[PDB]
């Protein structure tokens, strides 16, 4: 699987039948049909103690991994029950500024989308979490092209070193707090991972307010390669999946 014409999203169903499931992600967020739920609590992001470890190019994207052996960086509150530990963050981006995000707002697409993945720590490890309907929580953040995002530059600068598939680099002392918008208002719905295995284990929490990044910052994302070293060069662009059918699910809003 990849994002090209021969192994693209439209083909994932063949190897991952769940591709056509009942709670697939991403979806279109219709702001007028979204339900304000007053019973929804404020999100609690505790990332002061986050321990970034490394950055790796896995052939589909670049992942920043965190030490999740203790409740170091956690997410709680909102629509969630119990604690969820940050394990990794990654982005989805387009070849042009008019596309890149997974989720859309009133059919509007952003230049990129940041996903902060967390797993429910009553399941003990990530692998068990993926076997539960409430095993995972992803914080989704939209990226729009405008002014540079200072807290994003350390990531941009190490990309050169993980240009092709399978490369990794030490990446410690990176604070994820530097990627958050001012406002924590969000939308939430039950979905799934947006790339195979597409497991339907996720509680989505898509933030209303996008963060802005510079054109030059998004340009370096686009210098990455899907391919391994010594292979014909295929630029890592458009690694996003098209919106899926809501199918009776209800999207709730905290505002
Ligand atoms: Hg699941
Ligand atoms: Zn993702």
């Amino acid at each position: 699987w990849g994002y090209g014409k021969h192994n693209g999203p439209e083909h994932w169903h063949k190897d991952f039948p769940i591709a056509k499931g009942e709670r697939q992600s991403p979806v279109d967020i219709d702001t007028h049909t979204a339900k304000y739920d007053p019973s929804l609590k404020p999100l609690s992001v505790s990332y002061d103690q986050a321990t970034s470890l490394r950055i790796l190019n896995n052939g589909h994207a670049f992942n920043v991994e965190f030490d999740d052996s203790q409740d170091k960086a956690v997410l709680k509150g909102g629509p969630l029950d119990g604690t969820y530990r940050l394990i990794q963050f990654h982005f989805h981006w387009g070849s042009l500024d008019g596309q890149g995000s997974e989720h859309t707002v009133d059919k509007k697409k952003y230049a990129a989308e940041l996903h902060l993945v967390h797993w429910n720590t009553k399941y003990g490890d990530f692998g068990k979490a993926v076997q539960q309907p409430d095993g995972l929580a992803v914080l989704g953040i939209f990226l729009k092209v405008g002014s540079a995002k200072p807290g994003l530059q350390k990531v941009v600068d190490v990309l050169d070193s993980i240009k092709t598939k399978g490369k990794s680099a030490d990446f410690t002392n990176f604070d994820p707090r530097g990627l958050l918008p001012e406002s924590l208002d969000y939308w939430t719905y039950p979905g799934s991972l947006t790339s195979p295995p597409l497991l339907e284990c996720v509680t989505w929490i898509v933030l209303k307010e996008p963060i802005s990044v510079s054109s030059e910052q998004v340009l370096k994302f686009r210098k990455l390669n899907f391919n391994g070293e010594g292979e014909p060069e295929e630029l890592m662009v458009d690694n996003w999946r098209p919106a899926q059918p809501l199918k009776n699910r209800q999207i709730k809003a905290s505002f």
